[PDB]
């Protein structure tokens, strides 16, 4: 019968991680239904993305780490490992945030902020506890979990009653109606956030599991044409699920004041919840217990608890996502195997200190400004991947059948300046507020070291595609291969 019936929807129930919800209400709250373009073009640029990814996966029959590893010296395989790892525990940090900030929301604040890193510290424990083959029994329940939640979600969208005509022209037309620094800071999340460095490695990890005959390349062909139909599945529907979110918290979010969010709630059943919000008339500070909040108020008192389920169980699912990425970029790169309880145990930590630190001396704005910057910072590392792969798909002698058309290197290259152009407005952006002589030091060394790398990793995509009457002698092996 269908062929297609249950595949597909498995990798984008993955790809909707907390971090999709957090840096989409930030978004919603800070403008209406205006940066859904933004939206997608990333979701059809991860879609490219992800089927450079399962192409390499499939004809080459390794994945990225171990392409990498074969590939690379030994210093620049080094910091590209550690760049990955660094997008894997930042997207841990995320993980964790969310579901403290979750945990800090069901007990109306009395679990403090590391009340939830304790309880994640017990997530890791069942993790470990458990570790068999009924893992993929709790991670059914926990897909269920977010699935309902997204279906009673979608139906509170259509409940909302968004205005047709203002997000469709924000979908499909893509101004920027009185866009500030604020908006862009929002825009350069979604589209750091929507798509991320591991993403590629580990469907390019899991496409290495199918097994391939190789004694025609039609097999290959029709393994490549099925996963590309999988993945764009799967971008489809997390499209479509960040749409309805992005428009629901817009319509309940565009100016929107304190006075008349508390006046709402204290219209409604709702009293806690009521009462948390100040009194000041001004713009709203939004994070995602105000979310949950506003969700309670509109949408019933039930809202508020499906909500931080969807969360919790979102959360979980990423962290199982992050802890195979992290396990399979070390096998590839350094050439190790540790154990799953490694990988959680090793990222849960250390995206652990950094949030105690911060969660039990700051606030919970300071959360979500500092989980907005690791989305940020997972845009900054996006090149770190997204060159590598398109290196890797374009290069003649892994694959000499299936290369890349001239017309897929002109939309990589593409990609790689549209998005290079971004980070440095970001960079130009946000640098300035660094009020101090002889300060710049560690930060500005840590970014010479990350221009650096990108410029060694723009000689061999070079050297991999070009390099024809301008190359150097040395270092040849890229263009031979081996
Ligand atoms: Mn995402």
């Amino acid at each position: 019968l269908w062929a297609f019936t249950g595949p597909g929807f498995l990798m984008s129930i993955a790809f909707l991680d907390p971090g999709n919800i957090e840096s989409d209400l930030q978004a919603g709250a800070v403008a209406g239904f205006k940066l859904l373009w933004v939206l997608l073009w990333a979701t059809v640029l991860g879609l490219l993305c992800q089927r450079l990814a399962a192409r390499l996966g499939v004809v080459t029959g390794k994945d990225l780490g171990e392409v990498c590893h074969l590939y690379y010296p030994k210093v620049p395989r080094t910091v590209l490992w550690l760049t990955i790892e660094l997008a894997i525990v930042g997207s841990d940090m995320q993980e964790v945030i969310g579901t403290a900030i979750a945990f800090n929301l069901l007990s109306a604040g009395r679990i403090p902020l590391w009340g939830g890193v304790l309880i994640t510290i017990v997530d890791t424990f069942f993790f470990l506890f458990l570790d068999n083959y009924g893992l993929r029994k709790l991670e059914a329940f926990f897909g269920l979990l977010i699935t309902i939640m997204a279906l009673t979600f979608g139906y509170e969208y259509v409940v909302a009653r968004p205005e047709q005509g203002a997000l469709l022209r924000g979908l499909f037309l893509p101004s920027c109606p009185g866009c500030g620094h604020p908006e862009l800071l929002q825009a350069v999340g979604i589209v750091g956030a929507i798509i991320m460095p591991h993403n590629i490695y580990l469907h390019s990890a899991l496409v290495k599991s199918r097994e391939i005959d190789r004694a025609r390349r039609a097999d290959i062909r029709e393994a490549n044409m099925y996963f590309l139909i999988e993945a764009t599945i799967a971008l489809s529907v997390s499209f479509i699920i960040n749409l309805f979110v992005m428009a629901v918290f817009g319509q309940a979010f565009y100016q929107k004041t304190n006075q008349a969010a508390f006046n709402i709630c204290a219209n409604s059943s709702l009293h806690d919840y009521a009462k948390i919000f100040p009194m000041n008339n001004a713009t709203v500070a939004v994070d995602i217990y105000q979310g949950g909040v506003i969700l309670g108020c509109l949408f019933g008192p039930a809202a508020l608890y499906i909500w931080a389920i969807g969360l919790l169980a979102a959360g979980q699912s990423s962290t199982m996502t992050g802890t195979y990425a992290g396990q399979f970029v070390m096998e590839g790169f350094l050439r190790l195997r540790w154990s799953r309880f490694a990988r959680v145990l090793l990222t849960r930590s250390c995206a652990i200190l950094p949030t105690v630190l911060v969660a039990v001396f700051r606030d919970l704005r300071d959360l979500s400004g500092l989980n907005d910057l690791l989305n940020v910072l997972q845009s900054l590392l996006l090149p770190f991947a997204v060159l590598p792969i398109l290196t890797f798909t374009s290069m003649p002698t892994l694959m000499q059948e299936f290369a890349n058309g001239l017309l897929n290197k002109v939309v990589t290259s593409s990609i790689m300046v549209l998005v290079c152009a971004i980070n440095l407005y970001f960079v130009v952006s946000y640098l300035p507020s660094l009020p101090h002589p002889a300060y710049f030091g560690l930060a500005a060394l840590l970014a010479a070291a990350y221009l650096g790398l990108s410029t060694y990793l723009v000689w061999t995509c070079c050297l991999a595609h070009g390099a024809t009457f301008l190359a150097h002698s040395s270092h040849h092996h890229f263009l031979y291969g081996l």
